[PDB]
């Protein structure tokens, strides 16, 4: 019911687990137990045995254990609008960072039928392609079905963007989001990072993370604003990974290029 509990349990935080205990107490009329009965995150919860659940909660552990197994068997369907917004947030983050890091002069947006830039304030020439452009944006979209066998010698300037545009094989100069390996041989998996160049502001649980690429993290003292934004971005990113999307990137992508922007 709480949005985080619609993620796969491996994504649950320690607070998410506690909210799970409360949701389950109401849903199954269980004896209330201390919010600290399972002080761990979901990754840890999944390593417990059923005996551990029974020892930890004599009155309800077996039920909680079986509930978790039911959740792992029938994963919660996500909300389509929330997942769309999440994926869009990630798209903007990732493409903004790529352009800042490598200063591509042209972006080839392949599989974009609406001619909408995810990063409209970047200094880059944006070009759109789609096999079936929306008829109200086709005037500025190249009608093109991409196949590596036909186009691998094209679009070699700048960077290519394939945001959920499933082609036979991506070219090496690509940013890719794919929903569920030979399509990806020219690329590498893209690890999580958060980048921001917005002003730092101090007015939380201090954020410690090597993947918060902000000016205030150069010295390890993340400001409250970026702590907040990092955590919101991580929630959006978890919701897109938990739904089956994965990110891939051109092999030269380097987060130190982002640090150097400061
Ligand atoms: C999930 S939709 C929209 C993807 C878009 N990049 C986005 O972020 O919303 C997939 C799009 O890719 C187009 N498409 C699928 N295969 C394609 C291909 N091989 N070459 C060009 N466009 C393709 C479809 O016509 C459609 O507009
Ligand atoms: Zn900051």
């Amino acid at each position: 019911l709480p949005a985080h509990l619609r993620l796969q349990p491996i994504y649950w935080s320690r607070d998410d687990v506690a909210q799970w205990l409360k949701w389950a107490e109401n849903e199954f009329s269980l004896r209330p137990i201390d919010s600290n009965t399972f002080e761990m995150n979901g990754k840890a919860l999944l390593l417990l045995t059923k005996e551990d659940f029974r020892y930890r909660s004599p009155h309800s552990g077996d039920e909680l254990y079986e509930l978790l197994q039911h959740i792992l068997a029938q994963p919660a369907a996500g909300d389509e609008l929330k997942i769309n917004a999440a994926c869009r947030k990630v798209q903007h983050m990732v493409v903004k960072a790529a352009l800042l890091a490598d200063k591509f002069p042209v972006l080839h947006d392949i599989g974009n039928p609406k001619a909408i830039k995810c990063v409209p304030q970047a200094d880059v020439e944006w070009k759109f392609y789609d096999a079936q452009p929306c008829s109200d944006k086709a005037y500025k979209i190249e009608e093109l079905f991409y196949s590596y066998a036909t186009h691998s010698d094209k679009f070699t300037d700048g960077v290519c963007l394939f945001w959920n545009c499933n082609v036979d094989r991506y070219p090496a100069n690509s940013i890719v989001c794919r929903f569920d390996k030979s399509a990806f041989v020219n690329l590498k998996q893209l690890p999580f990072f958060y980048y921001s160049d917005s002003p730092c502001e101090s007015h939380y649980v201090p954020l410690k993370s090597a993947t918060c690429i902000t000016r205030c993290n150069l010295g390890g003292a993340v400001c409250r604003h970026h702590a907040n934004e990092y955590r919101l971005y991580l929630d959006a990113y978890n919701m897109m990974i938990s739904a089956g999307f994965s990110l891939w990137v051109y092999k030269q992508f380097d987060t130190y290029n982002l640090w150097n922007t400061f």
